[PDB]
């Protein structure tokens, strides 16, 4: 995350941080809790790694120092990436994790609602990459626009969803994929993007792309049954 | 395609013509197309013509005919052909090339899916290989796409069929053992596919060997899934 300040507990208690330690741990990219057993997050996180039994993940904390042998992490029972997911564009860029045990919520883990089509304000992110380019150890906050995407334009389709200052100066960077675009609305929080990808980490006039979460809902919910 | 049959319109959307004009415009190779600007083909199409400017790419096509000079060809913007290819040699022959503009999905024109490293156990029954290449040894670059069906042939038993030169994991060998039906002179560079799940993906690119159908002695196939990290890195 870039361009913004630091996270205070218990705030976004749906962020997850993916990790693989294949020897030793490491953070790769960002996820959202949905459900007791399922996390969302971007497909392209496991390009170099799609093997689903080396990764581990871990909510409801905020420095990565936290975590130790004695830390649970969740396990992925199953990863399913969007089937007209391909590794040389950011196309269905989406994947669900099943956990190998369901969740038991609290203060600081707990899901986001859905999106069940409207225009959203109060838009925010999070994450743990860095500001400007390394890993930070605290997860971090920043608010954002949403850009119309037939502007975002300067391919960009129906499902993506831009943001960004095109002044610049806020946006999210390597390991803050897969991570939350949070709107506020009707009272309630929704998760409406997944962080994919954008040119550079924003500077100036380069708003960053989301998947857009409202127009996988069918997808979502026939690969949850 | 020897042993083959005609394609229909459609049915191998990723399959392009990489083709030349020395003298009249012709084919040369075939390629497959995995994203709006990338194509996947064999480095060794470039052995007598490694000068990308030359080169015509054409896709959503059956039949070379409906190709004028007024049909709307893509161009090479990057040639990538892998660090280690030697010219003779048989290795390493993988080639990535970036086009100048994006080209349109269509129905006639789509991407194939590559092979995930987590799919490198996968046991492909269902494999096919398409080009306008030669149909028999010595013959003429066909007008028709072509498609025939072909088994893998295991690197192991593959490598005792060829005693002279070394089959490495880096390829993969599909034919069957009275010969007969092949890749031949025009198909190089293009896909080898499999359907896996209800999905195709490329498994292999054809290669070297061009027996052209000789007894016993199967195409021998770029293994697509070896290269998927070079494939990541150079598509960033
Ligand atoms: O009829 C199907 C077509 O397939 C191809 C060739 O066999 C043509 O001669 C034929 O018309
Ligand atoms: O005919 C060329 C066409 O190619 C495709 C699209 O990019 C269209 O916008 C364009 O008109
Ligand atoms: C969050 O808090 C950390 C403490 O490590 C500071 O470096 C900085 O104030 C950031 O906003
Ligand atoms: C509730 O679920 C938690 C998930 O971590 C388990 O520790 C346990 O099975 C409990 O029933």
């Amino acid at each position: 995350i870039v361009g913004g300040t630091n996270a205070s507990l218990g705030e976004w208690p749906w962020q997850v941080s993916l990790q693989v330690k294949l020897v030793s741990q490491t953070h790769l990219c960002g996820g959202s809790i949905i459900g007791r057993q399922w996390v969302l997050t971007a497909a392209h996180c496991f390009d170099g790694i799609p093997y689903p039994d080396v990764w581990r993940i871990y909510g409801g904390i905020l420095s990565l120092s936290e975590i130790t042998k004695e830390t649970p992490s969740s396990r992925i029972k199953e990863l399913i990436i969007h089937q007209e997911y391909k590794v040389s564009e950011g196309n269905y860029d989406i994947a669900l994790i099943k956990l190998q045990t369901p969740l038991n919520y609290t203060e600081f883990q707990k899901p986001i609602s859905l999106p069940s089509n409207t225009i959203y304000t109060n838009c925010w992110v999070t994450g743990w990459g860095y500001t400007k380019e390394e890993t930070q150890n605290i997860l971090q906050k920043a608010t954002i626009p949403l850009v119309p995407n037939e502007e975002c334009q300067k391919v960009i389709n129906k499902q993506m969803i831009c943001a960004g200052y095109k002044e610049g100066g806020t946006d999210a960077c390597k390991g803050d994929s897969g991570g939350p675009l949070v709107c506020k609305h009707s009272g309630r929080w929704q998760l409406v993007g997944i962080t994919s990808w954008g040119e550079g980490c924003a500077r100036k006039d380069q708003p960053g792309v989301y998947t857009k979460v409202s127009e996988y809902m069918d997808w979502i919910l026939e690969k949850t049954q």
